[PDB]
């Protein structure tokens, strides 16, 4: 209220629509019932209360939009395109803001454009973006004493013991956070930032105002040349499909992800329309556990982080439990070892997994292997496409956490780097840099 | 938090001086119809929408008012339709999609009659707030005005004026124009569905029959194009707009954006375009004013007391710079006084040498079907005597069926 | 040279061997209503003509033969048409000009009627030739066999056969070809000129106060498609095809080109698809043979003494790789007979598996413009009773008028 | 006959179509009453009935494509476009074959690609074909003692008194072979020889077959780089404009383009329908003479030759008599000066036209000024290009003579050079080559 700078807003309580079709939700029921890892400490009551509400509104995503993401992500795992998935490391319901949603949006087109030119193919563009509010937790404590921040779908940022409590009305509040943040993305991507027009003035201002500019001015040149001949020979917007970006993040909480069921067909299938694609994190992914269960009982495109500890032997039962009828780039594995162990841990698992005829997608996460050594995180990158090209396997996409702000939380870039509510993210221009580096990779 | 049915929100660039000037001189005028709650809270809840992301964005602006001035000068239609009132309790993805289908149905049959475009505009993603003759109602209590305003329960709790319903509104305007949008790229934007929705609306409706022949040209039509080598792939991805009553003048404000005709300009960005309604258009009042501060193409609903001299009034304020599209001035009269009463406008304002777009509301100033088709009748009578242009209409759906009917009656209009 | 009225030319790489010995076993056989010039006179002309640019490509052909199968699966309609007998002396800018709007015109009428594409074959660009059941004419002359074998001028010299027709039909087709194209990606294939090509026809017509709805729903067609955003530039750019009965066995022998479904073929690039007339289809004569040697699309007229045993044996010497599209079999029976003896025709080819296209020749079997209507009435009614695709019509262009006509009329049948 | 081995082919006595209107005809004699250089010696008996018969052929062009053609010259005179014009020095009708024409067609696509990678603008192109059959001559007697050979429209190449006989009849042979050679032209360039998908295999064959291809490598990379960043981008051919070439030819026998005028508006006006546009040549641009007023009554946009005797008085009266109206791109100058010589003669004449207000096309003849050694041709191109830079305006194109023969007529090239019936052409390599080196000066 007035006293304590804070305004309630009441959740209306409204009527339910038709329940989801009951075989459906027997099999979701036994999935549910396995256990599941780094949950929300919330009573059953609230949550059900809570899911009940998000269980009538609006979806952030449509069926259709799921079903041409899986057209584009069967051409990925086939070699024929490849997968840009970027974005905050964790969303925050403060900066859920214009200006940071059109930054990301800039960011994720901008490499986009860089990696076709280098690729010779196209980039499905997979933002991570109008969802991704929940993160694990190692600590039970932290160094403040406090219960974790578990992000802005659980608890609050504030360093204070009532702000931190689990209060799943922040699952309605991160429901809104979301369909407030897709409304802009889709605006967005129909707008004049979409435009390749822009690209020329992006790269000239990353030349001219990154100190290794210099390195990336030949191939800055070469895309505004390639860009030039596209609209010589008759190319205008106009002719050109619009800009798809598709919102992605860590399927975590699975009272969030549960609500946002809706059926969809040509059989009947529970889809999440919370997002477009989710991935199944380190932490959670126990193969008998309720995660990868609700990932088996989902139509969408599903990733699974492999990291270190990963053997041949799991990464196959994963591929045999998330795409069972072998549906190319239904599975995307994202490999996170580390720059100085991707080239030892990657192949045996890349070799047996391509034995058993599925089509998964490679994708590597330089990120969390690796505050972060630029350098590090370029070499991962480095060491995934030398796995790839020895075996003669498709280096798929790169999985990054970045943002379109001047941020200094990435040590190293052409900056020398000597607002992240989580871990470090590549600024604007480290994430540009990385993007030149990658096309280089798939050029070389 | 959970256990009070609460999200706690802690609320814990300055514009252009004269823009700052011109919006506050705007919000100093009387504004009619606002709802009482306390400042003190009003200006908490404006602080939160401050800087939540737009429902809209000035790039869709520009593209809508450059379709509404090819209205203006007699080459596309206008059609503006949605709920009379949206709810929080029927935001919900069948009843959007349901209101979607109904517009481009009713498009696609307008298309065919006019052999122009249709410029589709929803009452949709804002459509939350509406003004009332009496502060009392039949049963005694304070009137019901809307779900940004209070709630439709009938009892003297829910209909307390609520703050918090500024945000709730917000909340549910992004989620519907989320969904447009989703939905505007999909398959239910295929013109191959057409077919069998005019199907099932011939066979389904009581005078079915009567309009089987123009659904049958339709058909021909489609078919046609996709003989022609026309696919959904080579056509305009369907377009439908937000709009609502520019009403709750604590709503507008705190949706608006500055964006830069190279100068910068304020946006509402709660809407693509917003009309005043005929108990709000005080031509020194708050609303007019703040319609005239705003980027937007905007509308004003006029009734059967609306004198020439005022309808022109309202085209100078409102189109300053003679920008055709920018300005609707939204016929309302009623069937039995249509046709007396809005010759005389016409002829005054198309003489400012402004270009307005003439709408229909055949709702308001009459609800018998047979006078909402006779008022829209009179309007087209009207303009094809003077020679002007019957630039589009303004329902709200009329069910399902009867709005398509409706549909079917104005395409015959637009051919005789 | 000039004072003798004549062009001198100085007459001064294999085929695979298995297309030598095929090409020479088809030749070898008899032929029918050849030209009576000597073989070293012959053999010289077709030596000027080894040389020339073809009047069409294989990729042209290539792009027919699918677009003939769609006909062939019912998904398309096949429109051919023009001069029964084209001539040197009307080969000029306005009679072609002329014959490629008439096609034009009838085209859109029948997508319209269809609602499906429509393949447009002109009689162009060397339909020079023709059969004649009498070797002496009416007035005791060697009976006019077209511009390239003999003069129309009633006198004997004219009337002898001059193997230098040849040479002057392909520079004639050439001609006629280049303006073709030119024609189809001008400002006279742009659809907007139908209105004002049908209005006309309507006003000018006997018979037009009949033809005025169907007209008005094609404009009505036409506009629909222009308000949903799609302009010429997005329209595939008008495709008009070549084709002339096979006849002179030395000008489409010259006339043969070798190109490569990976494998060397000979293809008639005098033309994109030829026929062979009910004078000159003997199943074991060189016409047939030559059809079969050729990677063309190619027809077949069939008479009143075709049977379904001989109409499947055609069948089997020409699709024997069953690719529809490739053959056409182009009924010719006059309106008393089609009705009687089509159907047992269609049912024994049906039974094949083979998909041929079923053209309706309603000239040759029959002139009164009523009995050309009752045969492809006639051509329909037996289609829809087996179930069967009316593919398309073969038409000689009955003037302007009529032809346009026709086009109305066919339209219609292809609606009920 | 049989005896000789020719044929004779009668020429069909055709009926008039109504004469062009009387007073265009009126302005038409005025011009043709003035004197005319290096016209065919036949009588005018021979000349009237040959010009009669060609009235009321089949046009070779149709006014529409003139028109379309005049909106692009307007677009490279206004320094948008650029504009390639070449083919043969002469066509023979002996070489009038589908594999010559697809050659050359070959080449104007292999040049324009990479001209438009180079200079970053559309590519106009004009091909010297379907009525290229006329050559002035200055030697009265050739070296065989024999009437000098002055083209198949005229005489024949055949060294003998016969053949070299003036024979108007040769007008309707020249007719018959440029409406065979223009339908062709259409036909290939609606075909799949006019898919850009070609040019890596051609670029890739000219890298590896030249001696000096290693020099063209990494242009020749960037323009596949280029394409398949187009396609990535999703540009299928069916998404672009069908290729335009356009047919040119000197305009120097005034009996083949009198009978080839037609009528077209919105006032009516002559279009010459033998070809899209036709230039002046050398020896025949008289300011009083026919040919330059032939040029001033006809619609067509027209280019005038200009050599080292070229002053800038005298390139002005050009602009005045042929560009009356300040229509952009009607009139082309076209600089023949010579290596050595174009860096000295051509500023003044373009600062003194370039004064009028005028805006013609600039276009680089460096065949007819420079046996023709290659590096001299490049030379004078260079100069070409440094005379516009230097004063600021539009280097406009180029106007060469080639085939896509592997002929040896030109000196030079990689091929280190040590069947025209008239100057020596550039081979199919040679002609590459210099556009990929033009492409290098529109990049500078
Ligand atoms: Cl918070
Ligand atoms: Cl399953
Ligand atoms: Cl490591
Ligand atoms: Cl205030
Ligand atoms: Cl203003
Ligand atoms: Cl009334
Ligand atoms: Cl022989
Ligand atoms: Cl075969
Ligand atoms: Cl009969
Ligand atoms: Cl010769
Ligand atoms: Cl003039
Ligand atoms: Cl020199
Ligand atoms: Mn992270
Ligand atoms: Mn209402
Ligand atoms: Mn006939
Ligand atoms: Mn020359």
């Amino acid at each position: 209220g007035a006293m304590n700078w804070t305004v309630d807003i009441p959740i209306d309580q409204l009527p339910s629509l038709p329940p989801l079709p009951t075989d459906l939700r027997t099999r979701l029921d036994a999935a549910l019932a396995k256990p599941a890892a780094q949950q929300p400490t919330w009573p059953a009551d609230q949550a059900l209360a809570m899911r009940t509400v998000l269980e009538s509104v609006p979806p952030v995503t449509v069926p259709s939009e799921i079903v041409r993401l899986q057209e584009q992500l069967a051409q990925v795992a086939k070699g024929e395109a490849f997968l840009l998935q970027g974005g905050d490391c964790a969303e925050t319901f403060m900066d859920n803001t214009e200006p940071h949603i059109r930054g990301n949006v800039r960011a994720l087109l901008q490499m986009a454009v860089v990696l076709t030119y280098g690729a010779s193919m196209p980039v499905v563009k997979v933002a991570r973006i109008a969802g991704q509010y929940a993160k694990p937790r190692s600590a039970d404590i932290d160094a403040l004493g406090l219960r974790s921040y578990r992000g802005d779908m659980i608890n609050g940022f504030a360093p204070d013991a009532a702000a931190r409590e689990h209060d799943p009305s922040r699952l309605v509040r991160a429901y809104a956070n979301a369909s407030a943040a897709m409304n802009l993305v889709r605006a967005l991507t129909s707008s004049p930032l979409a435009s390749l027009h822009l690209v020329h003035d992006w790269n000239r201002e990353f030349v001219r105002t990154s100190p290794a500019g210099a390195r990336y001015e030949a191939l800055a040149t070469e895309i505004d040349r390639g860009l030039r001949f596209m609209s010589a020979c008759g190319v205008a917007d106009r002719n050109l499909q619009t800009a798809e970006i598709y919102a992605s993040h860590e399927a975590l909480v699975l009272d969030y992800e549960r609500a946002m069921l809706r059926l969809s067909d040509g059989e009947p299938q529970l889809f999440d329309l919370s997002a477009h694609t989710v991935w199944i994190g380190e932490r959670t992914r126990q193969i008998d556990g309720a995660h990868i269960a609700f990932a088996q009982v989902i139509a969408n495109p599903v990733g699974v982080k492999l990291g270190p500890n990963m053997t041949p032997e799991l990464a196959v039962e994963y591929v045999e439990r998330l795409d069972p009828h072998n549906k190319p780039g239904r599975l995307t594995l994202v490999s996170r070892m580390g720059n100085h162990k991707v080239r030892d841990l990657l192949p045996p698992i890349v070799e047996k997994v391509q034995a058993t005829g599925h089509q998964v997608i490679w994708q590597c996460d330089p990120m969390h292997g690796n505050t972060r050594h630029f350098d590090r995180i370029v070499d991962e990158v480095q060491g995934f496409f030398e796995v790839h090209r020895a075996l003669g396997t498709h280096p798929g996409g790169i999985h990054v956490e970045i943002t379109g702000e001047n941020v200094t939380e990435c040590l190293g870039g052409a900056q020398d780097i000597s607002e992240t509510a989580c871990d470090p993210r590549l600024n604007t221009q480290q994430s540009l840099e990385l993007a030149f580096l990658v096309a280089e990779m798939l050029r070389d």
